[PDB]
């Protein structure tokens, strides 16, 4: 029911994938950098709280009556449930409070890919706070205390509520299906492989930054899919675009979803033949995407698709080869990445006294 | 995860249990031939039939011939029926076609201008709509995308709103959720075992006026926007004078307990409980089934948050109408803004198998 706060490493990354995503990109406004670490500071307290499903501050009833509420009360009578809280740092905070020298090099300005379309204001981001539990109101709570403890040094850029399995109905090592209808997370990452994780995920300290050590980085794409032109397709062909099978997902020419693939009776452009580590040297990945619906546009199509979160060592050596190498993807014809940010995602908070930043602050 | 009943006297959806997720669409109708409209219905009817059960439309989702689409989209496979409802209704534009002008119920009125309204056409109004509720966000979503597939060039859909979390109570044995305000909703409402209350205040009744709507309802929707800026920095003080009831028990201001009786002479003038009150309205009652919702940001660094509200009743003239005429000094409206609404008549329930959506006015 709850997940420990405290670590070596930040929560929301290897820790099990809960049912819903609120994630919040923040610009900050101040230039003052005491200001902005004794934000740190109090976000550190209020996550604290939040994580372990109490209220904020002095709470959100039961103060004086001339005062407003610390807490703004919506998660009151509800679990944990979960909630995770992952800060991230984007590569515009290291022009402020003179940390120029102090941006890793691991987080790499993206380059322009085929096909993307992107959105710049739901794109970038000084900072961002990935809020991730099964309880969509825990996680939104989260995000509006967070913004409201930092109005006047932070403002929201923009903000994606996400959603995967609903874990109450659904078995845990059941895979779960994205909106295209196939099978999404087969050939991952999992949180329980250690030793991927440090070949893979985490930043260590001869990677040449030091106050990254144990953090990763983050790639963020929204990805809106076609899905009234993918509807129409049929099945051979759906089933073509990825290499899988819709029903079982196993590879073509396999019998079973974790049957492992071979890659040469898949075609030459499905997206799991390019996107798999034997395609791009070894580069692998560990996604932790959600799905979102959040309506219909004004042609009447539903904006539907993956926010797709990618979490590694290096920007330079997971994210850019894998997407460079889709640039023939099948897949490309039904979707489109409209959206895009990049985070270096800090080191734990390591007890009681630690407070996110605490490595890049001091 | 268990189904919810699709066959009854009354359309499921309305005094069933809330559950957790909203997925909401609005159609307009695209063809003038009444044979291909009532073919829709009928062929809408049998996709609700397996969608509520947990199965997947026409022949399925795979194992069909290799060169066509796939009857259902597929990603509710292995999921479970997750307390699907499927809601229809009937807007006052469709009666201006199929020759129905004459069968328009007088208790769907259109609505009267309410001070302070600021309604979007765009995301107003409607031919139909079908309301979508169940405990799983991707169960609801495939529910709407496989309903607007099979009308494609009959129906378009007009707009759409997703609920991420209920706002309201019809199993008074079970907690009261919260709004984005941070109080409890849904406290007074009418429960589902109440089946005089629901007699009186909710279903139509031939005496009424209207034989085919004997058996259905009236449905009233407004998507509110909230002043999260302004709400967040009133005083506790404040926030309860606007509603009458404590932040944190929710019970009646004076009193101990949630569901307490109201002492209404205790409470502001302005007070929101003491003007919606049915002893404030002749006995106007209402039964409310609202959802939250929250749409990214407003482009002005904050986070965008409403209320979808939901109200069913007998007769739009003496429901929604008297309570929403008498909030016209609700202190609440500092807070809140109307931005979207709709009326719809909701049909009588389909009664067994031989049966279909609207087959009493058709
Ligand atoms: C809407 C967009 C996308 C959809 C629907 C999608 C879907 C899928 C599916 C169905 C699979 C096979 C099952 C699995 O192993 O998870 C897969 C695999 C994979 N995808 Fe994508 N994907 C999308 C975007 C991306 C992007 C942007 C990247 C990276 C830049 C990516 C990288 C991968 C990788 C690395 C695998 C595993 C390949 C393997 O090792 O077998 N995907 N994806
Ligand atoms: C964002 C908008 C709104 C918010 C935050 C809100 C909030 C509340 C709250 C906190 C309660 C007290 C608990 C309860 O009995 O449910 C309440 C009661 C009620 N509300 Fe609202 N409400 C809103 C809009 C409306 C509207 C538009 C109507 C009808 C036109 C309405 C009608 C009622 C009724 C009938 C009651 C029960 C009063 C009683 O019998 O005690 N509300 N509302």
């Amino acid at each position: 029911s709850a997940v420990p706060f405290h670590g070596a490493h930040q929560a929301g990354i290897a820790t099990p994938v809960q049912d819903r995503l609120h994630f919040a990109a923040f610009d900050v406004t101040t230039e003052d950098r005491a200001a902005f670490v004794a934000l740190l500071k109090e976000w550190t307290a209020a996550a604290r709280r939040l994580t372990a499903g109490h209220a904020v501050g002095e709470g959100a009833y039961g103060g004086l009556p001339e005062a407003p509420p610390d807490d703004t009360g919506e998660a009151l009578g509800l679990k944990p449930s979960r909630l995770t809280l992952t800060i991230g740092f984007g590569p515009s905070l290291f022009t402020r409070f003179g940390l120029a020298d102090l941006r890793p090099e691991a987080l790499a300005d993206l380059p322009k890919f085929p096909g993307d379309n992107l959105d710049r204001a739901r794109s970038g981001g000084d900072l961002c706070v990935q809020a991730c539990a099964d309880d969509p109101q825990v996680a939104v709570h989260a995000i509006r205390n967070l913004a409201r403890i930092g109005f006047g040094k932070v403002v929201v850029r923009w903000s994606q509520l996400g959603f995967g399995k609903t874990s109450s109905t659904t078995p845990d090592k059941q895979t779960p299906r994205n909106l295209l209808g196939f099978k999404d997370g087969t050939r991952n990452i999992a949180g329980t492989e250690k030793d991927r994780l440090d070949r893979f995920v985490w930043a260590a300290e001869k990677d040449g930054t030091p106050w990254m050590t144990g953090g990763s980085y983050l790639v963020a794409r929204r990805i809106r899919m076609h899905i009234e032109t993918w509807d129409r397709a049929s099945l051979q062909e759906q089933e073509d675009v990825f290499g899988r099978d819709k029903g079982e997902g196993a590879p073509v020419g396999k019998a079973k979803e974790r049957d492992e693939p071979f890659l040469k009776a898949m075609k030459p452009d499905a997206h799991v033949r390019l996107a798999h580590p034997d395609s791009n040297g070894g580069a692998t990945l560990l996604r932790r995407g959600y799905s979102f619906t959040d309506g219909t546009d004004g042609l009447g199509r539903l904006d539907a698709g993956l926010f797709f979160l990618a979490y590694q060592r290096d920007i330079r050596t997971g994210f850019v080869p894998v997407q460079r190498n889709l640039a023939t993807d099948a897949l490309n014809e039904y979707i489109q990445h409209v959206g895009s940010a990049v985070f270096a995602v800090p080191p734990g908070v390591r007890d009681a006294d630690d407070w996110w930043g605490s490595t890049l602050f001091g």
